[PDB]
């Protein structure tokens, strides 16, 4: 539950007919932010400031949601958002706030016309809440599905998942994942749990039928998706965050395979507080942002 | 002149009162791209597909806006006017385009409180054409400013400016750059032709200034030039993300200083995806760094 770290609102914003949304998470306390785009079709905005040789920016929210490319819209409907209520890093003759988001695909269900847009991020931030959030297909999952080598009618649902690992001293480190992925979702034993189905609903095995010779026939498939913001109450470097956000991919390449295809757009943003007592390695945090990211992934499907 | 190269049409919207604006160019062949964000305080949109190691995109524009943060909303209007007009990469249900972009800062001169939006976006793809271009205070340079040293009232005016480069064999390589830098541009005999003034009205000369101990007053302190470089040549991923990368040296000759921390310079990098011409690309990069330079003399020579 990422809402479990010090000044962090969720809201969603769900649009259950045409199958789409967007998620919020809005930082109340100021964070040092990180970002990790591992997969090889990500769409994203604002991520060239999270990188450790770029300044310290001001970060007042990030956003998971779908709409493919369409979706960045509702950062800016965010980003307007947070004008209005004068938030942001101040210039004098204004106020800029910078919400980074990345995307996944989820035209192939519902209604592909419909997208997240201005007036969606708007209501995502609106809705914005501390303590517990609903999870499954809300927000940013609603459209999600997962397995589709076979296309998007023999996949399973995706969602949106949560998970909070705590460590010694007060120390938490929270996630919060969008699983939209191509491959297959895994528990602890290597039991698929979601993935790509035969027509009469058994798992296929999405590696094995790959080994096989079978031919990735999803929508993306010719040009040649989980996302998620992993935070911790410790305090942090920039280069640690960057760090951070790239140990929990290893959390993703536990839970789902195949990952960081040339289908998915994996992309995993971490913060820490810039002010906070608590301090720990960062190969300690990362270890833990892998296990949260994975717990998550486990989550968004049960739920 | 971007437009010296094979498929490109350019569209200007320019707001003269509010001081703002955006450019997109169009690209009507298809192109393999390319990008090196090299300054520290960057923003941008769709950069990710653009990097060798990510899938071959298909890129409908590039865009260079004012409006701060808030600018590349304009690039989702261009999205918006791509699509109705049905172009995109095709997936069955729908077509998706793509508008990479990248901004200036430009809200502390005309008025703050207007910035390039959607319409403004769909604008700039109405009036895309081929053929010259204007250059100078218009689309995404209406609001640029070059020296900053001590503050916007201190600078001089910057722009938006192009060159081409002709190379053996009918080969082409173009710039169009627009520059609102932080630091002094000079000319090609190291002279100041534009950059931070003393109240008492010469050139300051901004890089002698700081090592001397005078500090960083622009709005952004306390915490660009962008442009586009084009060739008729085909290119790899990896080929067009080099000449990017070579392209900021051009940027280096011209300015000082460059990539600062309130720079937020940006290269795209396009070539041709189907074209009979090739060349080594260490040649097309000292090329796109002479055309860089170039276009950024031409931005302010209006
Ligand atoms: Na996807
Ligand atoms: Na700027």
């Amino acid at each position: 539950m990422l809402t479990d770290i010090d000044g962090i609102r969720v809201g969603h914003a769900t649009d259950a007919r045409a199958m789409t949304g967007c998620t919020i998470a809005v930082f109340d306390e100021p964070v040092v932010p990180g970002v990790d785009v591992r997969g090889a079709n990500a769409a994203t905005i604002y991520t060239d400031l999270l990188y450790p040789d770029s300044v310290m920016p001001s970060v007042t929210g990030i956003m998971l949601t779908g709409g493919s490319a369409f979706g960045l819209e509702a950062a800016l409907g965010a980003v307007r958002y947070f004008e209005e209520q004068g938030r942001g890093y101040d210039v004098g003759v204004a106020k800029i706030p910078l919400v980074p988001a990345a995307v996944i695909y989820d035209l192939s269900v519902g209604d592909a016309n419909v997208r997240p847009d201005l007036a969606m991020g708007r209501r995502a931030c609106e809705a914005a809440k501390p303590g517990p959030f609903e999870r499954g297909r809300v927000g940013g999952g609603t459209g999600a599905t997962v397995g589709k080598l076979y296309g998007v009618r023999q996949s399973s649902p995706g969602g949106l998942g949560t998970a909070t690992v705590s460590l010694y001293g007060g120390i938490k480190v929270s996630a919060m994942i969008v699983v939209n992925s191509f491959g297959d979702l895994r528990d602890t034993a290597g039991r698929i749990v979601a993935g790509a189905k035969y027509e009469g609903g058994e798992f296929a095995d999405t590696y094995a039928r790959m080994k096989l010779g079978d031919k990735n026939q999803s929508a993306l498939a010719r040009m040649g998706t989980t996302i998620g913001i992993v935070s911790t109450n410790c305090r942090l470097t920039k280069v640690e965050a960057s760090r951070m956000a790239t140990l929990a991919h290893n959390g993703l390449a536990r839970a789902i395979c195949p990952i960081h295809t040339n289908v998915d757009g994996d992309t995993i943003f971490a913060t820490g507080l810039q002010k906070s007592d608590l301090t720990a390695p960062v190969d300690l945090l990362g270890t833990a942002a892998a296990e949260a990211a994975m717990l998550a992934c486990l989550d968004a499907v049960m739920q």
